[PDB]
């Protein structure tokens, strides 16, 4: 019964094995 | 019963061995 | 019993192996 | 099971090996 | 058992190898 929710956000990944890269 | 909601983001990606750069 | 709702979002990927490069 | 929907959205890739750019 | 459903959107590619610019 998990439930997410996301507003106004930038940059969502959602799954497995995935590669993010946040710069200044 | 999983549920995901996104209300108005940027740079969704819903899967696997995805790559994503942000910049600022 | 995954769901997935989007709204007034933008650059959604759905597959896997994608690339996303998001600038400011 | 899966299901996505998508409402009032930009640029969207259903896909694999796909390559998205976002500017501001 | 997958199922997509796009309403009201701009800019839809479904398949693999796509391109996508998004520009403000």
């Amino acid at each position: 019964s998990i439930k997410y929710t996301i507003y106004n956000s930038t940059g969502i990944q959602i799954g497995a094995y995935n590669y993010m890269e946040i710069g200044g």
